[PDB]
């Protein structure tokens, strides 16, 4: 639950780049990021269960 | 990557919701989602450590 300074820097920096995105770019990025998350969660769950 | 059928359904569900967002809604939700991904990652790292 406690984030590192580097994690916090990454989020704050991402947020500044999101503000330059068009409507179309933000939408395509959302769907791609959700897909990355769902795949990554499945990977972690497998590692944990093994 | 090759997605499972359940992943395909979840992502399509999410795509329907997104394609109906305004510019500002999509930007705001993107920053929230990225934060949630980082937090989840931190949580998983904690769970792995508490096995080994």
């Amino acid at each position: 639950i406690e984030l590192s300074l580097e994690q916090q820097f990454s989020i704050r920096s991402f947020a500044t780049q999101v503000q330059n995105m068009s409507h179309d770019q933000a939408k395509d990025f959302l769907v791609k990021l959700y897909e990355q998350m769902v795949v990554r969660e499945a990977t972690y769950q497998e590692l944990l269960k093994h």
